[PDB]
């Protein structure tokens, strides 16, 4: 039967850091063929480092390799490739921890991925619609990542990203559009006030700001000067915190002179709560990545009873892509949003469930990337797959980030009229 996996077969190869990953092909008995690459960035399925301080400084992901090869490789060769979930069980059975130490959640995902991408060639039809089905039509309101902040910056800022959305955009063209013409304004801004306009990890820049007001004033100033307004009509903010980074485990609160210098302000939960209310006041934005430590429960449960219906508050690391921790975010009315890291759980499968549990909570699953990317623009359908809404993968500079984003125009037209893009309509958590 020509629908048969023959062949599956990882090699060693770059993410956009400069640290290897892998890749896997897999071919049908057809001539059918995918090709899955896997990103890289606590409770997080473990990924598979060779350890060899001698090669890549023992990032090589030669163990990996060796486990799709001569143990995944075998069996599952011979599955339909189609058997997305059949397979993706096989090999977290096959692996056997609950994590997937024993063979790596980049070994797996690899795989899994490519499998799909496979069977989507197989049946000729885009990624998108064999993920999805046939009601894909919703194209992804995108949270650009355009300033730095925490270890990427050496500015007196903690909160890691700082985003915007063109959330009163007709079309994800126009978004797109819009988001590319602010990130040019800005970086025009930056230049006449003499700050750095190269870009980190994911193609924002890092510049020497003053600190988190003078931070968000000049996105501002940037929008306005593409010529948008800045909200609901226009252009919005977002932030990752990455408050996990900076805070003290032992005194357990946000210590902001990790990363502001001496003299900044340590928080405990509730003023950690009350600073990211007036930042809300203060300013449009409109969602908040890690408000919040991964263990600080109580924490969450306050900041998104204070701010869960006028912002969207999303788990990144505090559900790692995983349905165990999100439950208890659900019940314990912990958050309202995750993000959706495919790496950090390890197949497509348990990625659906999640994108699905979150749903059906009335949350919104973020799509998101890692910093370490790939050419690789699975995650782009995956958001169309599901209509999820939303997509987090990056500033507007760097393939890491805009082979998604092109992907997407490709998406979108491949719609044609078909194709939706709801703006801020997409938060139905609010």
């Amino acid at each position: 039967h020509m629908s048969i996996i023959t062949d599956v077969y990882a090699r060693e190869v770059l993410d956009s850091r400069g640290n290897p990953t892998l890749e896997v092909e897999v071919y049908t008995e057809s001539g059918a063929f995918g090709r899955g690459m896997v990103p890289s960035g606590e409770h997080e399925a473990v990924e598979l480092r060779d350890g060899d301080k001698s090669r890549y400084l023992g990032l090589g992901t030669q163990k990996a390799v060796d486990n799709v090869n001569n143990i995944i490789a075998k069996a599952i060769i011979g599955y339909d490739v189609r058997d997305q979930q059949a397979i993706d069980r096989a090999m977290i059975a096959l692996d056997g921890t609950p994590n997937k130490g024993k063979l790596g959640a980049n070994a797996i995902l690899g795989v899994s991925i490519a499998v799909a991408r496979a069977a989507a060639d197989y049946l000729e039809v885009p990624l998108y619609t064999y993920l999805g089905g046939f009601n894909t039509k919703v194209l992804p309101t995108p949270m650009m990542n355009i300033i730095n902040g925490g270890s990427h910056s050496d500015a007196p800022i903690a909160f890691q990203e700082f985003m915007i959305m063109p959330v009163g955009a007709p079309t994800f063209k126009e978004g797109l559009r819009w988001g590319a013409e602010v990130f040019h304004a800005l970086k025009k801004i930056l230049k006449e006030r003499g700050l750095v306009t190269a870009v980190g990890d994911e193609g924002g820049f890092a510049p020497k700001f003053e600190g988190t007001e003078d931070g968000v004033e000049t996105i501002l100033k940037a929008i306005e000067a593409a010529g948008y307004e800045a909200g609901e009509n226009g252009i919005m903010i977002g932030f990752d915190c990455a408050s996990s980074e900076f805070y003290d485990k032992e005194r357990k609160v946000y210590d902001y002179t990790k990363f502001e210098g001496e003299g900044a302000a340590v928080r405990t939960s509730a003023e950690q709560v009350d600073y990211l209310e007036e930042l809300v006041n203060k300013y449009p934005i409109i969602t908040i990545e890690d408000g919040m430590d991964e263990n600080d429960w109580d924490g969450w449960k306050v900041l998104t009873e204070r701010l869960g219906k006028r912002v969207q508050l999303v788990g990144d690391d505090f559900f790692v892509t995983n349905t165990e921790y999100l439950a208890r975010g659900i019940k314990e009315n912990a958050a309202n949003s995750i993000l959706i890291k495919v790496n950090q759980i390890g197949t497509l499968t348990e990625t659906f469930e999640a994108i699905e549990m979150a749903k059906e909570a009335g949350y919104t699953a973020v799509v998101s990337h890692r910093s370490g990317e790939t050419e690789d623009s699975t995650i782009a359908d995956i958001a169309v797959a599901t209509n999820a809404g939303q997509i987090k993968t990056g500033s507007l500079s760097r393939t890491d980030r805009i082979a998604k984003y092109n992907q997407l125009l490709r998406i979108e037209d491949q719609l044609g009229e078909v194709a939706q893009y709801k703006g801020i309509k997409s938060f139905y958590n609010l």
